[PDB]
RNA sequence: GUGGCAACACUAUAAAUCAAAGCAAUUGGCAGCGAUAGAGAUGCGCGGUGGAAUAUGCUGUUUAAAUCGAAUUUACGCGCAAAAUCUUACCACUUUUU
């Protein structure tokens, strides 16, 4: 849980830092009411073992594995700053821990 | 040798061997020695087994092989959370390399 709590939790400064206004110079900022953190539980399933090498049907033990879980929701206008924002997953690298990302967004259709 | 009516009562050494025979406080194992605590620990209940058939494992018998270990509790739905060939080590036959 430590490893993807250090990820959300630099994943979120990133975010912040991409649709950061710097400087007030220029003034279509979204913090719509759409964006969230949601945490999530997890997918429960006990996978056991015969203790002993040999004859030992009475020697059991369980076993298990864990996948811990956070969606990060964010959306934007320009694609410059969703570029930084894909070059940036792609140079800071993460112990242990996936990425899965989903890209909904407009695109013209002939 | 003294006493007696005696059973024997004395007095009384040794020969010969052994390397310990012993003793007291313990520390542990026993209890067919009690007091206090705890366990469906029972007598308190329910449902089984052992009756029938099937599944399944084991011995024993035979077969060419029925591969091999697990053996009283704790082995017997055990290695096998899976054998139609392959898994598979066993046999029949035909070949292969040292």
């Amino acid at each position: 849980k430590r490893y993807v709590d250090m990820a959300c939790n630099t994943l979120g400064d990133i975010i912040i830092l991409a649709f950061a206004p710097k400087s007030y110079a220029a003034l279509n900022l979204a913090f719509g009411p759409e964006r969230r953190d949601v945490r999530l539980p997890w997918r429960r399933t006990r996978i056991t073992l015969i203790r002993g090498p040999h004859i030992d049907k009475t020697g059991m033990e369980q076993f298990e594995r864990r996948e811990y879980k956070s969606v990060l929701t964010a959306a934007t206008n320009c694609p410059q700053e969703l570029a930084r924002l894909l070059e940036a997953v792609k140079l800071y690298q993460f112990t242990g821990v996936q990425i899965k990302m989903q890209l909904a967004s407009a695109q013209r259709v002939d």
